[PDB]
This record gives C-alpha cells, structure tokens and sequence, in this order.
C-alpha cells in the first residue's frame, strides 16, 4: 500500500520491512560490483539525490561515506583474498 | 549490465551510481510511510515502538548475512537510519498533532 492508503501501524510495517530489504539486497548486488572491480566526487552527487528525495543531505552523505568507506576496505581485502 | 557483463571500471561505477540512487529513493519513500505511520502514534514517547526496533534490527542484519555482507556493519547501518527517521517522525507527529 500507499504512504497515504496505510489503515494501520501494520500497513506501515509491511511497506517499510520491503523498503528495507530492497536496500539490502541493492546493498548485496553493490558489493558485486565493487568486487568485480578489482569520496571527494562521490559524495556531492549523493547529497544533491538526498535533497531531490525530501531528505537531510549531510545525514545521508553520513550514510554514503560509511558505506563507501566499508566497500573500499573490502575491495582491498578482496583483492588480497584473490591474488 | 550485470557484473560479469561489465567491460570496464566505467559500468562498474554508473551501476553503482544507479543502485546508490535506487537506495536514496528507496530512503526518501521510507521517510513517506515513517511521517504517515505518525497518524498512528497517540504519544511522541511511543515514537519509536521499542520491541519493534529490537525485533527489526536482527531481520536486516540477518537479511545482510544473506546477502553476502556483514551483519554488524548492516546493523550498524540500519540502527542509523532507523534512529534518524525516529527523530524526523518526532519533528513531524509535533508540527502535525
Ligand atoms: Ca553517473
């Protein structure tokens, strides 16, 4: 359901659950990426998506730098894991 | 492309540009239904349920381990986001009601 067509704590719930899978699961298909490779311009793009979305831009830039940060240093133990 | 179908470094990083944009939209729809489920709250106190929080942050965690990623780091992750969303869903039940 719609944000708007939620009857009820338990629609929101069932919305929010799929939401949260969507970016785990987008997070997952990320590090394949980052795998199959092997902040400063990165960052920018992100905030300005944050901010086209409705939402606070240095929390969700907080979001990004943690997340690039975390695929950066796997990549490198990867890499290590794989030659 | 898929990751095995990428050429370059060049693919690599505008699919990670889109699913880093999916992931900011997925973000900006979950702020949508967080300021909605507001109408559904009789207290800002019981903003956010505490058994909801604690029963929601092993489910993403485990559907990290799933995914091929680190549940502490997912955790961690989700805890942040969870924790941000209470505090706009607290500004937004205050402006509102
Ligand atoms: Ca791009």
């Amino acid at each position: 359901k719609t944000p708007e067509d939620c009857t009820g704590l338990a629609d929101i719930r069932e919305a929010i659950d799929r939401i949260d899978l969507d970016i785990v699961q987008a997070l997952g298909r990320r590090m394949d990426y980052v795998k199959a490779a092997s902040v400063a311009a990165m960052l920018p793009e992100r905030a300005r998506w944050a901010e086209e979305n409705g939402l606070d831009a240095p929390f969700v830039e907080g979001l990004f730098a943690q997340i690039i940060h975390w695929y950066t240093a796997e990549q490198i133990k990867y890499w290590r894991q794989t030659r």
